């Protein structure tokens, strides 16, 4: 795989995502995990999955701004995303459904589709010190169309979901444990340990246990959120300023260590700058 | 003009700043300005984000005016206005909770009652850490929240959480509200006007249609069966005799003076010892 | 004072104060299970009663967890089974009795409550937990099964389903601080206030006037948990039958279980029996 790396030992497998600079989350990405998502949940061996990165400062950036420029790979993806689900929504909902216990450790930065990755697994833990999680759509003129906004409703309520994407700030380790967007927030020195402990206990239950928790907790009904999460995003590319801001973006820097440290001071900036055509 | 709330806006945020001394009670004045307020900035295209704060030092919003029942004529009338299914109380919460714009709520100081009620209900609220105060202070005064509080709790905090609140009427500090999730945050006194301010701007400077999109995708709670029960429960509760006798007591023994609303919860427990 | 055998009731203003005492680490057992239906029944009829107030006489145990041996006298819990409320199990029907008591229900919390012990504290209205010395785990991962009890549910509802899969799988003792952070209670205080704190919750709750506690619950009727409730028993059922869920328990009483020093850390007693 180009974007990833899987290896799996005593019951885990570990899904680490290392697609440079940034680790951005393409159609080839999204393609790549569809296959080994799907590969593992065939697969009696595998009890649990752990997700990480390698890249030392972002788990997952956000969905790559240029993957509209291919719309044959999209299309590709999208036909065989599920029923009532959108292409993007379908990353989230494979691993909402995975039969494994989904747990995510989180150390660096994740926005956008990143964000919405990080709730989708059954658990994540994040390095209090360094990580942060993020809804950029809003600055981006859109809104999150991979299922974070019910992800978030379901995770921290209206309130603070709407707190989320309408200040479309990084939110701390802390503060996002705090609001329940993930488990808990642990110090990055013991993160690895941590998570490692939490992986093979859970792989070591007895046979039966990891089903049977997972049938009495079965997976939230969100069939009618995603499709007006849908409908919403999709109306925001019917005005102009998604993709004013998605070139202006990218002309000052996104995807690009630099400019994605501050994303969100980035895009401020670029909305206020407003840089757009002049036909007369 | 109005005679209980400022209103202005600028960079597409309105204030409205709630001032109705002594010490800011919801009464029927309040809440016909309020509708009117909220209805005219429901269809103005320049403002995106209202912000509530107070003028009054120490509160928010006391609670309810005690003395509503007192001229009942002006309360009716507003009862009959109201929606479908949603009592005159009621329908202060809902107005806030159906607002177009995004409505933010800066706490510096104490809400109680319908005040707590109030803050619960707008999209976001943000609290000061050393001063602000939330509590449900109507099972002191023989009733139930009847303005929505119930189901606001139920939704923000759960039914544990929102029985403990309700029952034990205490008065709880920003932290542990935030952390049951009544609020959004707590911050610093000296950094929640910077911090709210921030918030709102940033808010307001998203491009035409970002709100809207949010709203659509993360609807109004669904709330009609059980603010009819609470209507129901809280009627029932309205009609025995401790309510009046203790509304009453507590005006004798200065509810709605600033030094009776202090410690308010105090003061109501030794209206029903006495 | 020696009405039963696992308990101690008394109530006076308003209040009854139940303290749970099944010597040697206060396990649920079935004479426990049929007495606390006996006095929660009995106080749901009086009137004279709005608060009930559960504690522990064991300085370290609240409620251990079910008795490993519930199973070796049938008869015993095929009484309290046949009698349990429809669509709920014998060992659901004890977390359901304290969800629909018509009293205010108060958990004082100051030491560990595990498996069953946990979905008892979870059920109550309100549950107030010493930050020093508390502790909550569902063990039942451990022992090859899953909460058959309602806690499952009472997770999902309390915590949210991720933190409820986190808290069923990992099997650990929560301290109070986090039990509070997630919601699973409603406040963590410390260990030399608790006592104080509750009895004036109590007391407060109890001076209310006439008919506003009624309201509250009617305004806050408990959750449906139905299908959810159903969903577990049968899960819970599926695994408990097995033979390495019988063999976990019994090597779990053989290396000391349900005494206090192999009660002390459960979780690491449990996982010795595994890897023995």
């Amino acid at each position: 795989y180009s974007t990833l790396r899987v290896s799996s030992e005593h019951g885990v497998a570990r899904i680490i995502l290392d697609n440079p600079p940034v680790n951005v989350i393409g159609a080839t990405m999204m393609r790549e995990l569809r296959t080994v998502l799907t590969t593992l949940a065939d697969d009696s061996s595998v009890r649990v999955i752990v997700f990480s990165s390698a890249d030392p400062e972002f788990f997952l950036a956000h969905v790559d701004m240029r993957i509209g420029e291919k719309m044959d790979a999209l299309q590709e993806l999208a036909a065989s995303a599920p029923a009532d689900v959108n292409v993007f929504q379908a990353v989230g909902e494979l691993i909402r459904h995975q039969p494994q216990v989904t747990i995510v450790k989180l150390a660096g930065k994740a926005r956008g589709g990143g964000a919405e990755f990080v709730a989708a697994a059954d658990m994540a833990f994040a390095a209090a010190e360094t990580a942060g999680l993020g809804q950029i759509e809003a600055l981006m003129g859109i809104i999150p169309g991979g299922g974070g906004t019910q992800y978030l409703r379901g995770r921290v309520g209206r309130n603070r979901a709407l707190e989320v994407v309408l200040t479309a700030d990084l939110f701390d380790a802390e503060t996002a444990a705090s609001y329940g967007w993930i488990n808990r927030a642990l110090p990055a020195d013991e993160l690895d340990e941590y998570v490692d402990r939490v992986a093979r206990n859970i792989a070591a239950l007895p046979d039966g246990v990891i089903e049977a928790a997972k049938r009495s907790l079965p997976a939230d009904d969100l069939k009618e959120g995603l499709l007006g999460e849908n409908d919403a995003w999709a109306a925001t590319f019917s005005l102009p300023a998604a993709q004013q801001l998605i070139s202006g973006g990218l002309k000052d820097g996104a995807q690009t260590p630099a400019g994605e440290r501050d994303l969100e001071g980035l895009m401020r900036s670029v909305a206020r700058e407003g840089h757009h055509h002049h036909h007369h």
